[PDB]
């Protein structure tokens, strides 16, 4: 069976660049796809898309947008220091978080800073 790793590992080698907001992208999908059992769809999923040719990117996306776990959920929080403890490519994808951010609307996740800051990372 393949691992939340060895999953990480396969969309990685999809994507372009290094710390973007995909690759924090990956990173949610595939901790929420191990807290949900999911890991097995979530992977089919990405595939078929890749195999239709969509980009690694939109099949991400698409994976937000078709597996129910991520459908109308509220992203996750996850917990930092600070904005240092951020991927570089990921810094100019932060944001004020809104009322109501949601996954499949590109809301990847919520950093929680130590002081209290929030920021959300958008695609
Ligand atoms: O995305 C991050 C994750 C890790 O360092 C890590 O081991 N992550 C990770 C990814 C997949 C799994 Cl399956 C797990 C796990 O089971 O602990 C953890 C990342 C996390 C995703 C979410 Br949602 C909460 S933590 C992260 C990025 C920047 C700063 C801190 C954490």
């Amino acid at each position: 069976d393949i691992s939340a790793k060895d999953l990480r590992n396969i969309m990685y080698d999809h994507l372009p660049g290094f710390g973007t907001a995909f690759h924090q992208l990956v990173q949610v999908i595939c901790k929420l796809g191990k807290d949900s059992n999911s890991l097995d769809i979530i992977h089919a999923e990405f595939q078929a898309s890749l195999a239709e040719g969509d980009s690694p990117q939109c099949a991400l996306i698409q994976i937000t947008k078709r597996v129910p776990i991520f459908q109308d959920a509220a992203p996750p929080v996850i917990h930092i220091r600070s904005r240092g403890d951020i991927p570089r490519a990921c810094q100019k994808s932060l944001r004020p978080v809104p009322p109501s951010p949601k996954i499949d609307r590109g809301w990847v996740c919520v950093f929680q800073l130590q002081d209290g800051k929030t920021l959300g990372l958008k695609i």
